[PDB]
């Protein structure tokens, strides 16, 4: 594999791989930030006589295209000039295997014809670093045995070089003649000028013009100093002194060129401007326009007489383009036929037109548009996150809080909505935090007495997810916003309909022929884009999915488009986005054909969503904020980049990197991972971990452990998309399938199949290795690829402890790096980091020797918004005492991942590997692993034996009260009861303990069993427990320091104990709970916390049965419950302990100690989940049919009852009133008449299958037999549930656990129905009795909510 370096003048040197000729060069070395058209990039003439750094780290993708093919005028068909024109190329990663339906062959083999010289394995934003800002870097890239002098090609004239030698006629027989004097013009320029008319004559740069016949005359160009080119200079100074008025339009070079034959000066720019995201205002409109440049010389500001500015850059003042202020003479800087670059100022060629069609010595301005006054707003009222909408159910939305913080800087009152008191957007007590908070549902009539009562002139209902936007629509619809004068802020609700309908969304569309059938198998690709009141619109995102609604994985930027398809698909975005008058952020998405330019679009998204949210997360840009600034009617020139600083939020985002997003699935996503790497495979190698601890990387093996089964169909694995599909990939691949089969059958591109099939062969390579003939360079590549220490120790036969330190003998080790939104073009002072194996240097310092806390990971079920809430908290006590933090987390879901609110953010793994490589490269002062979840709390012990100082209660004590027969021999001799429990290996064992205590039993890996079949099943080490029949569950949340307890609260569940813990309803505090088993609760938890010695927070459940009661486990770390408990009591507990944990003194007077607890008299607090789904046993263990349920309501009442109708309305239901469903187990009968006749005293008609409903009326409670679904049709008689609860008789459905197989489905199929129609759901007896005993009690909804005020 042959080497070379890149050798600066200044001294810098960096070793890399060839991939073009293998010979030296010397010349002036540029980097470009543009990231897409690469092809087109290099036949750029502006870069002869320079080596060219480029930002995109992953280059080659697309191949070369066809090369030598010509178009119809003479040109070449795909590229910009006769040639590769730069005299090297420097990318970071080069893809030797390409996938695109024009590729001939690869670019190293482009580059090798054309004798170019190209090294990868570069830091090219290290080079962008020492590059930028030092006017001309000189520069060699150096093959050993040819040694090369430094030269600076700018010295001679190379116009000269790059001109044609003679004239040439494009568009014979076209009826508008037009001069274009050639200084390195590209390709693009005359497409453009014979497409609209002209007979161009492409002269020499020295070509005596000035007697010629012509209309009109252009002046292109891009390389080298225009002072050189003085016969040039003195032709066109020629034309300006006569009496000749053509038209004259300077592109680049001729801006310089023009300017200095009217007397201007040129000097050579220590930044030049080099990219396709380069901002530049119309003087004189105020129109903001991206475009693409590639100039390191300019034009001095101070103009002579007669000559005006036309554009300026709006991030670093210089001169863009000039006109003469009344001939039809003007010039831009930039490229308006860009190629590659965005379509925004093609405009100027119809101008150049017009110009010469008029032909009356007109200006420029007048064949260019006019100048045009904002939204005045005194108070806002934001609709924070909410209930459920049908479709979008369990979707929540935090970024009302950013709304907040832009509507504070800009001196506007807000008042914001949310239910749940223990919100996380609720948690706010800077900028972030609202004037006034309503814990109101969001539904039209709550929304409408928020309004009544605050009087707010504006409202944004584009933050809040679907739930808040259709509330907001409907509003307006019934009039109430014009009624209170409420004026929609950003885009109008007449818009967002447009976009909702899809009828009036494909109407709106045809307005400007776009349309919308299978597209599966296309490319799907969307774009975020911004548009402000003044029309300013950029694209600040763009992603492509990598297989086949949100959840894909996917990866920003997109990888496999060209130029053209990218440009094209960003241009109708932009002219969407205009049509349909977005005043904010909108997401577009296209399915894109895969080998042609045939396209159409999916939908479009006018509210904050998923993807505007990763996007954000991705590029460092916050849309949000952004968004809630443009709502107030400031365009983006006037609102602050905030991670540059010195910089406008009117600019497109240059990622220097690749991020990959993964869903999350239950072991229909339930969260999400985002990685971070500057190669694909590094990315997604690190996202496929950070999904689950159980995964190594990308590997032909599953999660948790599991085989793949004897009868496996491949091929129909791969033809259905599921949550293993990519492990079915790199199995399919490891079995040898062909790689164009594997694309058949997923409709993945082929260049994501080539990078997942390097993996592979690098894991192949590392198994034939040990640890003494494995090579430096073979383990850099492994870690630049992806591969973690224990994937190469299991390799290679090691153990990872000593991969690790064998790694780290060859001093390889990670760098850590900047997300900056520019690709290194401006520094930033930004700490929002990554960490990679793909660089040569670290971007920040290493000083401050900060605290870390550790986040929770993607969100799944048992792990949700409450640890984002305990994260902010702790981050904010540590910030208040004046501690510096670095946070490490990889779920871009959450509010705590804010680089505002810490002083270090990481957004990385939460492994061993990753936090040990954070930890030690900061030096950090210590580690908090207790208030996020499982994740770091398993880390605890690893972290301790590799030097971490972890913060609060020992590891060595977590470990103890975490291994269940320590902590159980512990509770013995504490004379604290348990419940009996074995481990079990043989099946015999577990029917031998389950005889000794009877069935059913519990399993832990929670499943129950019934019976001794079951059992047998259930192994396809494994922890046995008897919980007590009728037993009540209670929970302690507490605080210890030093071993005492100083914090505590205990809460009830709704449910009896058996039924999984994490999804209970809990109320707080206890409701009915015998006060001798309150005080053996507090006696064992006093007990607990001296035994391990706790200094931090901790958790323990209990089973209660009268005055019984029984330990089930303790959990050594925050809890789900700590945020409601805090709001609860008023006390934050998350802050407590973590002053406990870090040694800050803390007074106990007013906490609740167990000798003086809190309790709350005037007012009960419930917590419930957002939203439960039903889920079938369908994998085939047993057939049963679970719920599952994810997020948090929480609320206050003044009893439970009314907590609790407050919780329903708050998850958006209607509180039923008319109709139930009543499915009950038969033997169940007997428990369940009671309340059978309870709901219909209370007016509720019963509705129930024939049996059930016979059973019923023969105990004299009435009830209407209805009809299985299973059974629909086969009894005309009887009505079907679908029917009744579409027509609203039915709107509330009770279904209790069955275990009767034969109905099982029909069963799942209720709940599924009742979930889909958007109706409340019970499927637990306590809860059914609950509800029965509110409705009793209760009246109508305005009341419980009436204003009031909740304290101690
Ligand atoms: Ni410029």
């Amino acid at each position: 594999a042959q080497t070379a370096h890149i050798v600066l003048e200044d001294g810098t040197k960096m070793k890399g791989y060839s991939f073009g000729h293998p010979s030296s060069v010397a010349g002036e070395v540029v980097f470009n930030t543009g990231l897409g058209g690469y092809p087109e990039a290099i036949t750029d003439p502006a870069y002869k006589g320079q080596i060219l750094t480029m930002a995109n780290p992953i280059i080659g993708n697309g191949g070369a295209p066809d090369t030598t093919a010509l178009d119809e005028l003479g040109l070449s068909k795909y590229l910009e000039s006769n040639g590769i024109k730069v005299s090297g190329l420097l990318v970071l990663d080069y893809s030797k295997d390409y996938n695109h339906w024009l590729a001939t062959k690869s670019l190293g083999q482009w580059l090798q014809e054309e004798k170019v010289p190209a090294i990868y394995g570069v830091d090219t934003r290290m080079l962008t670093k020492i590059i930028r800002d030092k006017g001309t870097m000189l520069g060699k890239i150096e093959f050993e045995g040819q040694p090369v002098d430094f030269v600076d090609p700018n010295k001679q004239n190379l116009i000269a070089e790059v001109s044609t030698k003679d004239v040439k006629v494009y568009g014979k027989g076209n009826p508008t003649k037009v001069v274009a004097v050639d200084c390195g013009i590209k390709n693009n320029v005359i497409r453009l000028l014979v497409k609209r008319g002209a007979e161009v004559h492409l002269v020499p740069w020295n070509h005596d013009f000035t007697k010629m016949e012509y209309d009109g005359i252009l002046i292109a160009g891009g390389p080298g100093n225009p002072a050189l080119a003085e016969p040039l200079i003195q032709n066109v100074r020629k034309i300006l002194e006569s009496d000749r008025k053509e038209p004259l339009f300077g592109i680049s070079t001729g801006n310089l060129i023009t300017g200095l034959a009217a007397g201007a000066k040129t000097y050579k720019m220590s930044m030049a401007n080099r990219g396709q995201n380069q901002p530049v205002l119309n003087i004189t409109n105020k129109q903001a326009f991206i475009t693409a440049q590639n100039h390191g010389y300019a034009l001095d500001n101070t103009l002579p007489a007669g000559w005006k500015p036309l554009f300026v850059n709006v991030n670093d003042q210089t001169n863009e383009g000039i006109m003469h202020e009344s001939k039809p003479f003007f010039a831009v800087q930039f490229h308006p036929e860009v190629t590659p670059g965005p379509i925004d100022t093609e405009y100027l060629f119809d101008s150049f037109f017009s110009l010469i069609k008029k032909g009356k010595a007109t200006t420029i301005t007048s064949v260019l548009p006019k100048p045009a006054s904002r939204v005045e707003v005194s108070k806002v009222l934001i609709l924070g996150s909410g209930g459920l909408s049908i479709g979008q159910a369990g979707e929540f939305d935090y970024s009302g809080s950013q709304a907040v913080k832009a509507m504070k800087e800009e001196n506007v009152k807000t008042v914001l909505m949310n239910p749940n008191i223990a919100s996380v957007q609720t948690n706010e007590v800077g900028l972030k935090q609202a004037d006034t908070v309503y814990f109101l549902p969001i539904t039209p009539q709550f929304v409408t007495e928020v309004i009544k009562a605050e009087q707010p002139d504006g409202l944004i209902l584009g933050m809040g997810g679907q739930t808040a936007l259709n509330c907001g629509v409907e509003l307006f619809k019934r009039g109430v916003l014009k009624e209170y004068g409420v004026k929609v802020l950003g885009t109008s609700v007449e818009s967002i309909m447009a976009t909702e309908d899809r009828q009036l969304f494909s109407d709106k569309l045809n307005e400007i022929n776009e349309k919308i059938k299978s597209v599966t198998g296309w490319k799907e690709i969307e774009y975020e884009v911004v548009r402000d009141a003044d029309d300013n619109c950029v694209t600040v995102c763009n992603m492509e999915n990598v297989d086949a609604t949100g959840d894909s994985v996917v990866v920003a930027p997109a990888q496999t488009l060209s130029n053209a398809e990218f440009q094209m698909l960003r241009r109708t975005s932009i002219n969407v986005v205009r049509h349909l008058g977005i005043v904010g952020e909108c997401n577009i998405q296209f399915a894109l054909h895969p080998t042609s330019m045939e396209y159409c679009i999916i939908e479009v998204n006018a509210r904050l969503s998923r993807s505007s949210a990763l996007a954000s997360k991705a590029t460092g840009y916050p849309l949000a904020f952004i968004a809630a600034k443009i709502a107030l009617g400031i365009p983006l020139p006037e609102i602050k980049n905030v991670v540059s600083g010195k910089t406008s939020a009117c600019f497109e985002p240059s990622l220097d990197y690749m991020v990959t997003k993964i869903p999350r699935w239950d072991l229909k996503s339930v969260g999400e991972v985002m990685a971070i790497g500057r190669t694909f495979e590094e990315s997604f190698q690190k996202a496929l971990r950070m999904c689950h601890p159980s995964i190594e990387g990308f590997t032909p093996r599953l999660p948790m452990n599991k085989e793949w089964p004897s009868n496996l169909d491949l091929r129909k694995e791969l033809s259905e998309p599921s949550s293993t599909r990519i492990y079915a990939i790199a199995k399919a691949i490891d079995d040898n399938m062909s790689l164009d089969e594997i694309e058949k059958l997923t409709y993945i591109d082929k260049w994501f199949l080539y990078k997942m099939r390097d993996i592979l062969n690098m894991e192949k390579t590392l198994k034939g290795l040990n640890s003494e003939s494995m090579t430096e360079e073979t383990l850099k590549r492994a870690k630049e690829i992806g591969f973690s220490d224990k994937q190469i120790s299991k390799c290679l036969g090691l153990t990872e402890a000593q991969t690790r330190e064998l790694r780290l003998k060859k001093n390889i080790h990670p760098w850590v790096k900047q997300i900056d939104t520019l690709a290194a073009e401006y520094p930033s002072v930004t700490n929002y980091l990554y960490v990679t194996y793909n660089g040569q240097e670290h971007d920040v310092n290493f000083d401050d020797h900060g605290m870390m806390v550790l986040g929770c990971g993607p969100y799944h079920i048992g792990s949700s918004v409450e640890f984002d809430w305990c994260a902010v908290s702790s981050i904010r006590t540590l910030r208040q005492l004046g501690k510096k933090t670095v946070v490490v987390n990889c779920n871009p879901e959450t509010v705590s991942t804010d680089f505002d609110e810490c002083d270090k953010l990481y957004f990385e793994e939460l492994s061993l590997e990753r936090i040990l490589d954070i930890y030690h490269q900061e030096a950090c002062g210590g580690c908090i692993i207790s208030v996020g979840g499982q994740i770091p709390n398993n880390l605890a012990v690893p972290l301790y034996k590799n030097g971490v100082k972890i913060m609060g209660t020992s590891p060595l004590q977590i470990d103890r009260a975490e291994d269940r027969s320590i902590f159980s021999a512990v509770l013995d001799e504490l004379k604290v009861a348990q419940a009996p429990w074995k481990a079990v290996n043989t099946l015999n064992e577990a029917l031998e303990f389950a005889k000794s205590v009877d069935y059913p039993c519990l399993l832990r890996p929670m499943n129950v069993v019934f019976s001794e079949d079951e059992m047998k099943k259930f192994l396809e080490p494994v922890v046995l427990t008897k919980f007590v029949e009728g037993a009540r569950e209670v929970e302690m949340d507490a605080v210890g320091k030093d071993g005492r307890v100083i914090s505590h609260a205990i809460s009830e569940h709704v449910e009896d104990a058996g039924v999984h813990s994490g999804d209970a309803t809990l109320m707080l505090p206890t409701q009915t709970i015998s006060q001798g088993a309150i005080e053996k609760v507090k006696d064992a938890t006093r007990k607990i916390a001296k035994a391990f010695a706790i200094s931090g927070p901790f958790n323990v459940q209990f089973l209660v049965k009268g005055n019984d009661v029984l330990v089930i486990e303790c959990n050594l770390r925050a809890s789900r419950s700590f945020p409601f408990v805090s709001k609860t009591l008023g006390v934050d507990f998350i802050d407590v302990a973590t002053k406990v944990m870090i040694g800050e003194n803390v007074d106990e007077k007013h906490l609740p100690t167990l000798d003086h607890p809190i309790i709350p008299a005037d007012y009960v607090a419930i917590k419930a989940p957002m939203f439960s789904w039903p889920r079938l046993r369908d994998a085939d263990p047993i057939l049963r049919c679970e719920m599952a349920s994810t997020g948090e309501v929480a609320c206050f009442g003044e009893g439970i009852h009314t907590a609790f109708l407050k919780a329903m309305l708050s998850t958006g239901f209607k509180i039923p009133q008319k109709g139930i469903l009543i499915g009950i187990q038969q033997s169940f009968r007997p428990r369940f008449l009671g309340v059978a006749e309870q709901l219909h005293n209370e007016g509720f008609k019963l509705f129930a299958t024939e049996a059930t409903s016979d059973w019923l009326n023969a105990n004299n409670v009435p009830a209407t037999p209805v009809a299985w679904p299973s059974q629909e049709g086969q009894n005309p008689s009887l009505s079907s549930i679908r029917k009744l609860i579409r027509d609203g008789s039915i709107d509330l459905v009770i279904n209790l656990p069955n275990n009767n197989t034969k109905f099982v489905h029909d069963n799942y199929v209720i709940r599924r129905t009742a979930v889909d129609s958007g109706i409340p759901l019970l499927t637990n007896f306590q809860v059914t009795k609950l509800f029965a005993e509110a409705v009793q009690k209760s009246r109508d909804s305005k009341s419980l909510f009436h204003y009031r005020q909740y304290s101690a």
